[PDB]
């Protein structure tokens, strides 16, 4: 009847972790690990799953060091039980890379992210949107090492996959363009970053109001006009990425001394809820 | 004057960044200097009042936000007329502010006036009228007027489904709001049905038609439950961001809670596992729509 106990413990861990009640989930999770090791030993895929669940919880508590320890343990187990090149191994590698990345340990993060990419290319193909998502994380790790030539290549590759496979109007496209614009900002390539921000806002405008003409322009065209002369409530639902684009383009206008252009974009940012450059790593949820 | 231009510029700069400790004082300074220069009850004064109200709203200073919007409403009524879109936005936002403070008796007439204005300008079957009906439904829900609440949601749901797609985000949100109303009344089976409609439609949109090999999570969940004895013991990572909608996470959690209440613990585990990867106690948070046009 120990397996019945484990069934109930797993059920409770999931229940209380879904509710964000970590004061309950963490102890029950540790209890499940203790009881699993007695039955199935340490080198069983279910032990690696429970380790991933505890790592997720620690990640939300910003206990990145502790989360990393559990995922290191889980990676070793999964390699030995499921094979290297198993999708569960790619997810663990990605999440370890992000954990190291959050701690600024980029030298240690890069090889893990690269191995995850190898696995995803082998299983899904080199032109799969999940490969584009992994390239974003790799690009971010390389960006913090100053490897800008590599960073630009990975983003351009990812951007190509997304635009061919998914719409030009896909959220992954705007997010990737933002990440690339941040890379350009760190290099002092302000005009290249400005172009990406404008592409994002122009496309968002065309999606809601159709073609651009003299009578129907995007916010940034109104902004630049303003500088030279110193029933759509339901459509609100159709992005945090857009507010970051507005803020960053606003900052670029301010740096050029175009304060009226900046005011127009920043006013739009206020209504839609020092460049806003936060490294945003994608987490693989399929580690389970 | 140049001083006002610079003050307005800074208020906007620091409010964009969420730096309210700077924006509020500069905003008050701009209002002081604006009233000296230009007449009070000028539309520019109403705009600066709206900006300060926005800031106070994010600081949960609902009473103070309401004072500024009452002042702004008076100015806009007198300058733009009682049936102007900007007046409808201010009325809606006042109603939400009163609503957040639990003053629902005071909120309902303001929300109703906004609805009247939107119906008059846009027509009785316009999606903006459906959005206003959601807010009215929520104010009535907290007064316990469930008969009115169900009618307004059903009306809104009809507008959205006829005018926009059945796949529109407004449809899933409205179905959730109605399910919450059913949960408060103890109408658990009606709420279960709406949650399933939401997840079935969300599944069809992202993974295509339903068959034996391709089912929504709730069908996998109910299978798992019937096959407790029988149970023996693929990369859509890109889909997560789009299909990891907050309304979908709420539906997973709430349907999971409903399964747990029926004693179907394996069904609940399936939906709650999905909710973890997306991110009797239920998630029933009042979500008022704010009119940003104001």
């Amino acid at each position: 009847e120990i397996p019945a106990r484990l069934r109930t413990l797993h059920n409770l861990v999931i229940q209380y972790a879904s509710q964000g009640r970590y004061e309950v989930a963490v102890p029950l999770c540790k209890q499940a690990l203790e009881d699993l090791e007695k039955t199935s030993g340490h080198d069983h895929p279910d032990v690696a799953t429970m380790l991933n669940i505890l790592a997720l919880v620690y990640r939300d508590q910003n206990k990145y060091k502790d989360a990393a320890n559990l995922l290191n343990d889980a990676l070793a187990i999964r390699e030995k039980t499921l094979g290297r090149d198993h999708p569960a191994v790619a997810a663990t590698l990605n999440n370890l890379a992000v954990l190291y990345g959050k701690r600024g340990k980029y030298k240690e993060a890069e090889p893990l992210c690269k191995r995850a990419l190898e696995i995803r290319e082998k299983v899904l193909g080199k032109d799969h949107p999940d490969v584009a998502k992994q390239l974003n994380n790799l690009a971010l790790l390389c960006q913090n090492q100053g490897k800008y030539e590599e960073v630009e290549y990975y983003y351009q590759r990812a951007l190509g996959i997304y635009q061919t496979k998914l719409g030009p109007d896909d959220p992954n496209v705007a997010k990737t363009k933002n990440n690339l614009a941040s890379c350009y900002l760190k290099q002092g390539k302000f005009k290249q970053a400005e172009t990406l921000y404008k592409e994002i806002l122009t496309r968002a405008h065309e999606r809601e109001f159709g073609s651009v003409d003299d009578e129907n322009k995007p916010i940034w065209m109104h902004a630049e006009e303003r500088e030279e002369c110193k029933g759509g409530w339901y459509k609100a639902c159709k992005s945090p990425t857009v507010t970051t684009t507005l803020k960053n383009l606003g900052a670029l206008y301010r740096r050029q001394g175009k304060f009226e252009a900046a005011e127009t974009l920043e006013e739009a940012a206020m209504r839609s809820r020092v460049f806003t450059t936060e490294d945003i790593y994608e987490w693989d949820d399929s580690a389970i």
